[PDB]
């Protein structure tokens, strides 16, 4: 057994990811992709934010939480078996190599 997130075909999938803004409104860029975080930046990119807003998304992928307070959890709508796999949520902390890397396993049946 290990940590995983689950959905049936047709449901939405919910993959958690959080950080804490250093001060209110001080956002840091976030990278969501399919594939483990050792791949490129955050895998095969599906969604990105910068210090101001979401700047990139792919159909069916959403940040529906309060991402301006650090809830950068992902929603995938209407999943198929092909959406199964590891996803990377990368918190791109400016000022060093110290990014926060989260790998989330999505199991679809
Ligand atoms: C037609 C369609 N649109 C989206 C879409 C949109 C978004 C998105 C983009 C910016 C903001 N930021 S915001 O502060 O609420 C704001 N409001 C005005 C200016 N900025 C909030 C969200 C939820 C995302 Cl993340 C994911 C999306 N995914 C997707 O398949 N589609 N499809
Ligand atoms: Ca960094």
């Amino acid at each position: 057994s290990e940590v995983e997130y689950r959905a049936e075909v047709g449901q939405n999938a919910y993959l958690p990811c959080f950080y804490t803004p250093a001060a209110p409104g001080n956002l840091v860029p976030v990278c969501w992709g399919k594939g483990a975080c050792p791949v490129f930046e955050c895998g095969n990119v599906v969604l990105r934010t910068d210090e101001r807003d979401v700047n990139y998304w792919t159909s069916r992928y959403w940040l529906n939480g309060d991402f301006r307070k650090g809830d950068v959890s992902l929603t995938i709508e209407n999943v198929t078996l092909a959406d199964s796999g590891i996803y990377c949520c990368r918190i791109q902390i400016p000022g060093i190599m110290n990014d926060e890397k989260f790998n989330l396993k999505l199991v679809i049946k």
